[PDB]
């Protein structure tokens, strides 16, 4: 299995969970989305320790079983910080693999525009470069939606009335359709969203839910940043993702060198809706730039 553990990094105490690699080749670091949420719902990476890949799965500062830190850190800078100070104290200076998926990704494209050297290469999955961009293109989803869903939305969502029923529901149906098709969601997946609405994290920087981006970093951007990316990078997104291909499109127009796979009839949570498919990119990618 796995070893687990609960250290001090750069300040507080973050829970990590790092399965080595057999005939390990090369070491993956990974990054949660939310922002708020936990590494619960990327164990299905864990299959690529059968390519010698070893995976590093960690709760960011306030999520999941990591401690939290002063509401006045809860920014995007300091989850990098977090990050190569995380990275450091377990690789030193070896240089690795960054994964990141949703805010992770976003999450991980700050931490390479600033260490980049750290890494080997980068992936992001239903990551985005802008918050703003990304609202955009979720308000063109909701607007998609049957109306029936799309107007609830619209009309309890400015009465902040989320625990309305008709409001859930449209919650929920958007959710099976952009963040996880057609699927029965399996448990790690319905652990980090058990997470995210039990800790403070997602409720400060994110907001009330996924289309509902009001938190600290509604307008989050560094898109003319990015560019400073040269190490092999890899840009998934699913068909359906809820953080649109669009948005994919602006990292992978701006990072050069990079790949950029979408996910056909795949939403956001790829790694589940395709876990073997899924895996396999990563896996290739990774030894490919070994
Ligand atoms: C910024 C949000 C769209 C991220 C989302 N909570 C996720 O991790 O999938």
């Amino acid at each position: 299995e796995c070893i687990e553990n609960y250290a001090k990094v750069n300040g507080i105490y973050i829970y990590y969970k790092l399965c080595k690699a057999p005939e390990e080749k090369a070491k993956l670091m990974t990054m949660h989305g939310g922002p708020g949420m936990s590494h619960d719902y990327l164990l299905s990476l864990r299959d690529m320790t059968k390519e010698g890949i070893t995976v590093l799965f960690y709760d960011q500062f306030g999520c999941g079983r990591s401690e939290e830190p002063d509401q006045s850190k809860f920014t995007i800078d300091y989850g990098v910080e977090e990050a190569e100070a995380l990275r450091s104290k377990l690789f030193g200076n070896e240089k690795v693999f960054l994964m990141g998926s949703s805010y992770g990704g976003a999450l991980a494209l700050a931490y390479a525009v600033k260490y980049q050297d750290h890494l080997k290469g980068l992936i992001v999955s239903g990551g985005l470069s802008s918050v703003p961009l990304t609202v955009k293109e979720m308000n063109r989803l909701i607007d998609e939606l049957p109306a029936k869903y799309r107007d609830a939305i619209k009309k309890y969502g400015s009465s902040g009335s989320y625990e309305n029923p008709e409001y859930q529901e449209a919650v929920n149906y958007f959710y099976h359709q952009h963040l996880l098709r057609s699927e029965d969601w399996p448990p790690e997946v319905l652990k980090s969203l058990e997470y995210a609405e039990r800790r403070n994290v997602y409720r400060i920087m994110n907001g009330p839910n996924e289309f509902t981006i009001t938190g600290t970093i509604k307008d989050w951007d560094i898109t003319d940043k990015i560019s400073a990316i040269k190490i092999p990078t890899l840009i998934t997104v699913g068909e359906y993702d809820q953080v649109t291909p669009n948005v994919a499109r602006v990292i992978h127009e701006k990072i050069a060198g990079s790949e950029l796979h979408v996910f056909r009839d795949c939403s956001h949570l790829t790694m589940w809706e395709d876990r073997e498919g899924y895996n396999k990119l990563l896996s290739d990618f990774i030894l490919k730039h070994l």
